[PDB]
């Protein structure tokens, strides 16, 4: 009992989610489809996307293989996270990374008041703009950048820093090359990967973005202080490194360093700042929400004092709009790929192993089933008559099952503080003379709003 279906040519690729959408009102929730040799099934809604990677999460945990990571170093024990095939690299890793974060002061104060700090120097950066346009991308990927930098490598760059500068270009540049034609048809194809040439092309940013941290690395290792419990991840790693000697069955290894490294430093700054760009973008699209949280931060936190995570519990309108700004922005609308490890039964169709699932998460955060309207921006959707918080379950920007973003915990408070931070000291509107910038974004594997330019006016003097 298959998923209905058309394939090889009737997808679009220049706007892939919006043609899942004419084939989910032709064949349903779960269909069909066969790319390149590949057989593909999409979910869609949250109930498949929910019996596939919880019910069924044993047998959905999995990634499809992909040879071409070969060149960054990528092996059975040196995998990564978010590309790691489901087992024991990825285990370890994955519970590593989790409970490191949490151990350098993740669910605790210490933390929130590093984002606080790190929100104020980008409010200052703000401010030195005089109140001219500029397109405020940049330096959201800089101040979120830092506290994975934080977190990860145990020290923050200044936004003139030239290296800094280069990581963060060289990483927007590897993130455009896991979606380039390029990269799939080697990955696809995978013979083509010895001609010289197509290796030496390939990856460029992405062997450049690690060559970049090796670097970054090096220093580390020159200035750890073994002798001192781990002040970041990378210590951390460090340690468990050296434990680990002689044991060929453990990740903690050179070669997955780099990239464990490189996974939660790449996908600490991309996510969050593009989710903020979006914020932005739709605070001054709808200012009488940007007045309205700006109400909520005066009547809770003041003017003068920085935002603090215990205070959210008393903001639901400020939370409810940073759950709108990522539920309508949607910054990973067809998720990342899973593959099944036996046979799988959703929505009573029956799906082969080996299968790639591509969990359609746009089609749930903007069901028109669930959300009152769902392509608008609407608070409302995670409020109440009464003005309560209320997440609905179709509230998965993040996925689901064991694979379910194990950023989450840190985006979360990453958003809050720097959005409250952000309208708390500033009021932010489209510049006095420009067009009204558009409210969709530019699709590739992450959505971000189409390049616009806002005006930041200080609300206060002292
Ligand atoms: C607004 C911010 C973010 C959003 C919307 C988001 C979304 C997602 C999604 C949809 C997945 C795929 C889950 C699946 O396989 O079904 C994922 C995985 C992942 N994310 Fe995030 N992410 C965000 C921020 C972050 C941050 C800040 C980090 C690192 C600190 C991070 C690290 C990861 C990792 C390592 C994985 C792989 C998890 C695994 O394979 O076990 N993400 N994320
Ligand atoms: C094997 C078949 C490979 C080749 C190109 C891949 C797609 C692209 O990468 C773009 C996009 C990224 C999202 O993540 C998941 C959805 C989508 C459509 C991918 C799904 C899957 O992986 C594809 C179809
Ligand atoms: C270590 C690697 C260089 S290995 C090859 C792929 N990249 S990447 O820089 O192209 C990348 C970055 C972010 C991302 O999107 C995310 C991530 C996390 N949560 C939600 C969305 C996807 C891919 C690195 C990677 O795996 N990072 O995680
Ligand atoms: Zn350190
Ligand atoms: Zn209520
Ligand atoms: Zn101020």
């Amino acid at each position: 009992k298959l998923p209905p279906g058309p394939n090889l040519l009737h997808v679009d690729f220049q706007n892939t989610p919006y043609c899942f959408d004419q084939l989910r009102r032709r064949f349903g929730d779960v269909f069909s489809l066969q790319l390149a040799w590949t057989p593909v099934v999409v979910l869609n809604g949250l109930a498949a996307v929910r019996e596939a990677l919880v019910t069924h999460g044993e047998d959905t945990a999995d990634r499809p293989p992909v040879p071409i990571t070969q060149i960054l170093g990528f092996g059975p024990r040196s995998q990564g996270v978010f590309l790691a095939r489901y087992g024991p690299a990825w285990r370890e890793q994955r519970r590593f990374s989790v409970s490191t974060l949490r151990n350098l002061g993740l669910g605790k104060k210490s933390l929130e008041q590093w984002v606080t700090e790190e929100a104020a120097c980008l409010c200052a950066a703000f401010a030195n703009h005089s109140g001219r346009p500029f397109r405020p991308n940049g330096l959201l990927d800089k101040a979120v950048s830092n506290v994975i930098a934080s977190l990860t490598c145990g020290r923050r760059f200044e936004y003139d820093d030239p290296r800094f500068l280069r990581l963060l270009d060289l990483a927007q540049e590897g993130l455009k090359e896991e979606s380039g034609f390029l990269r799939e048809v080697l990955n696809a194809v995978p013979v083509l990967l010895h001609i010289p040439a197509l290796a030496g092309k390939v990856l460029r940013f992405q062997k450049a973005f690690l060559t970049q941290l090796d670097e970054l690395l090096t220093e580390h290792r020159m200035t750890w202080d073994p002798a001192q419990p781990p002040r970041d991840l990378t210590e951390a790693f460090l340690a468990e490194m050296e434990k680990a000697k002689g044991n060929p069955e453990s990740s903690f290894n050179d070669e997955n360093l780099r990239i464990v490294v490189a996974d939660l430093f790449s996908a600490g700054m991309e996510t969050t700042s593009t989710t903020l760009a979006w914020g932005l973008l739709l605070m001054i699209l709808h200012p009488d929400v940007q007045r309205r949280v700006q109400q909520e931060i005066d009547d809770v936190i003041g003017q003068v004092r920085r935002p603090e995570m215990g205070d959210q519990a008393h903001m639901p309108y400020t939370t409810a709009v940073i759950h709108e700004v990522q539920r309508f922005g949607d910054i990973v609308p067809l998720g990342v790929t899973h593959m099944t490890s036996r046979d799988i039964e959703v929505q009573g169709f029956r799906i082969p192993k080996g299968t790639t699932l591509i969990t359609n998460l746009s089609s749930v955060l903007k069901d028109e089933a669930v959300w009152e309207k769902p392509f608008r921006f609407h608070p409302e959707h995670f409020l109440d008559a009464q003005g309560h918080f209320v997440k609905p379950e179709a509230f998965l920007p993040f996925s689901a099952g064991r694979r379910a973003c194990l950023g989450e915990p840190l985006a979360r408070m990453e958003l809050f503080l720097f959005f409250t931070s952000l309208l708390q000291h500033f009021s932010f509107s489209v510049p006095t003379g420009q067009p009204r910038p558009s409210h969709h974004g530019v699709f590739a594997f992450l959505v971000s709003p189409s390049p616009y330019e806002l005006c930041a006016v200080p609300r206060h003097h002292h």
